[PDB]
């Protein structure tokens, strides 16, 4: 009963936190009778616009809009118009789309210095991207070593996207933890797990919680030895991660061949155009260090009544629209635009770690978490007087949408184009956060004695999972309640 | 084998990557960003490319309505959601209701019960793989079936084989015999076990554009208790304003083919084929929350946070989102009774003109009784090869759907191909009036056509063959340089 009670409230407070209602929600949940004319859309779509929302306009929304910039949304949008009934599916009715896309990829495989024989395709996303190469091995150790049971090594920290994988496929699957103060991948752990089954190993550049570029070498290393293929989950660090030599900021394991193609156990790479690419959503690259290797994703059913289906990725239909947005995005940004762009946000970042570090307040209370090197910056709390979920609140409360992390209790910032802008005023408002709690705490100890985010900590440490499992479930229903 | 292979491929790659001076390949960043106006001018350039003319109602299926007025506004919709995120609601209010309003609009449409419920998938393929996994997921949780098994017509659409390929599932394939090209009910029944854990129906298939017995299936889906899925993605809107149009409506009198019929537990609606949403919006619907459930990935241990998705894909394309709900507020109950109409009469017309048509009533056939927008047609003259004909179509710019049990073409109509109807009509007479020509040259004395090599090759005691055929063809969507 009660957790039940408990947990019906708590979906209630998300219900009436995400779905907006009180005068003037108009809910629409029939066709219109009669058409709505452009005016009257364009009305409402602006009204919709116009909603109240966190302001990731004012940079205070962590790694959820990279760019935002109105020149390139123009672009994107006129590319969008001039595309928009364009189906790639079929070529011969549009080459053009077909063309931007081979493009796309191209210019994908040369930004992670690819193989001559490189192959790569175009994803929805990362999701798609990582099931994608999951399958891919699958299927390879499938036909070549013939394997049934299929088994992947995957990080702790690696992206939930491969639970997914194993989920749908039905692939086993295996984390090795990433301990302190590192964080990364632990290699002789690695090793000792790889058995004949084994049909991937994975590693990231850089990892979503922490922003850590795992041991890529050392897993290529393997890789190589075993003869198993290494995916690297390359989403995060896309463009950014790329562009970091040019921009001088140091490239991680640079002296050791790097952490792409130039290692040859670097079977596959995932990125994600969208994130730091700055393309439209709906918009990422998986590359394959041979086009033998791409064809295991492929689904070709021949016997079809209808014809012989042939797809390269999940989706039978796609969105040349995107593609093409996609495209321009690249060709307006170029080089110049993504070193600069770089630049700015690894700049930001570093100047946002050395903060926690130096500033009198933030170094004596908070902790780096590791030693990112990228965009991704995660820090913990090192004083039990601060709470890092009651700081996370804290600047909820001041308007900021940071991740919260659990293993450890974190909070991390994802730097982007806007939040590199605001750099600063997180770091004021995160010291103010601190003092507040230190004083909490003050008046605690003088009273001699509400915690909230305690979904993530009280919750995070409750016994069972069905809890939080009931409650995003709860969340994702929201998401389609219109009634 | 090898070097005939090889050929044909590089006749695909010669067919569908534009070399020849002038064509610049951009197979490295720019080093310089290009300008707007740059930019703008390639694509124009990329748009003004030669390709088949849908927008002269000469392609099947392909754009359903390519109205400028809707582009555009589609297109003001992407630029205001440009940005937008639904993984982010809290950041992107707006789309999350557009998502919610379309979905609950969707299953409006095809009479769900209160509790029903429904997602937003990228497509048709997405739809079918959620509702797989769900069914599976289903009979996992609730009846410990480790072995799955999914029941379908042969008819159906491959999205199910790479469903089961996929999701390590028992795939059942049913025949449809002729005249009626319908699911063989009997067959179905017989094939029920309890590992049987997905009945699948049509409404209609893609092929012959035929709708299954989905009554009867009903009654088999309740009586086992077996889930039974509708694939509606290519009835999409049209099927469902079919009876308002005045054009009869499937099964109307046995309870229709939607979530009126008990059985029926899930369905999936292609808004962007007949929805006129832009491409990459689709709409799977289930009888009740509970089941959608099945379909939800959570993972909660996540040192990032809990993880939980509702589809295949994490992030998604708010803009897109918002096409889509624009699309049918834009369009209305009025617009898309109107579009059916058009449809509907086009489809129904060029039925008409084949069986009455002096030539073509006595050389073709249609294949079952279509009664939506897919009219697909056959040979009923051995003088007369079916692929000769498309490819006849083909070289007057036709780009028409090729089958192949039986060898067939069919026609899916949509608002451009509707316009052209007639013309497709008289082109068809004239090539089959050639082929009857070419066959008395023939018998007067006594080669190798390309859709006909497309039959051979299926004909073939292997498909491998056919196989790296594909391969080649998707390797090519790929080549830049």
């Amino acid at each position: 009963g009660q957790v039940d009670k408990q947990v019906s409230t708590a979906i209630e407070n998300i219900e009436n936190k995400l779905v907006a209602s009180g005068p003037g929600v108009t809910r629409y949940l029939t066709l219109p009778q009669t058409g709505w004319t452009p005016e009257q859309i364009r009305t409402e779509l602006d009204k919709l616009a116009n909603m109240e929302h966190t302001r990731w306009e004012d940079g205070r929304v962590s790694g959820a809009v990279y760019h935002g910039g109105q020149d390139l949304l123009k672009l994107q949008t006129e590319a969008f118009g001039q595309f928009g009934v364009a189906n790639p599916i079929h070529p011969d009715v549009f080459p053009g789309v077909r063309k931007m896309e081979a493009e796309v990829v191209a210019m994908v495989l040369a930004l992670f210095n690819a193989p001559s024989d490189g192959a790569g395709v175009t994803t929805s996303g990362g999701t798609e991207s990582i099931l994608m190469a999951c399958l891919a091995a699958r299927q390879k150790a499938f036909t070549e070593r013939g394997v049934k049971e299929p088994e992947i090594i995957i990080p702790d920290t690696a992206h939930a996207a491969f639970y997914k994988a194993c989920n749908y496929f039905g692939m086993k699957l295996h984390r090795v933890p990433c301990p302190a103060p590192e964080y990364k991948v632990d290699i002789a752990a690695v090793r000792r797990l790889i058995n004949p089954n084994t049909v991937l190993l994975v590693g990231s550049a850089p990892n979503f919680p922490h922003g850590i570029v795992d041991d890529i070498p050392a897993l290529s290393r393997l890789a190589t030895k075993y003869k198993i293929p290494l995916h690297v989950d390359c989403c995060l660090g896309s463009f950014v991660i790329a562009f970091l030599k040019k921009a001088g900021f140091p490239s991680p394991y640079e002296e050791e061949g790097g952490f792409d193609f130039r290692l040859p156990g670097v079977t596959s790479i995932s990125v994600d155009t969208h994130k730091y690419g700055f393309a439209p959503k709906g918009n990422s690259v998986l590359l394959y260090r041979n086009k033998t290797y791409r064809s295991y994703q492929y689904f070709i059913y021949p016997d079809w009544s209808g014809g012989v289906y042939a797809s390269p990725s999940v989706a039978g239909s796609r969105p040349g629209a995107l593609i093409a947005g996609c495209w321009a995005s690249l060709m307006s940004v170029g080089e110049t635009g993504y070193i600069n762009s770089c630049l700015e946000i690894i700049g930001a970042a570093k100047k946002f770690e050395a903060s926690i570090k130096e500033h009198p307040v933030l170094s004596k209370n908070l902790g780096i978490v590791g030693k990112p090197m990228v965009s991704v910056v995660a820090f913990q709390s090192q004083n039990g007087a601060v709470d890092i979920y009651d700081v996370a609140d804290g600047l909820s409360a001041k308007g900021w949408h940071l991740n919260a992390l659990q293993s450890p209790p974190a909070i991390h910032v994802a730097f982007t184009i806007p939040t590199a802008a605001a750099v600063e005023k997180l770091t004021t408002d995160l010291v103010e956060t601190v003092e507040k709690e230190l004083e909490k705490a003050e008046e605690r100890k003088r009273q001699g004695k509400g915690d909230t985010s305690a979904l993530y900590g009280v919750a995070g440490s409750l016994p069972d999972k069905s809890i939080v499992s009931r409650l995003a479930e709860g969340f994702l229903d929201t998401l389609y309640k219109a009634g």
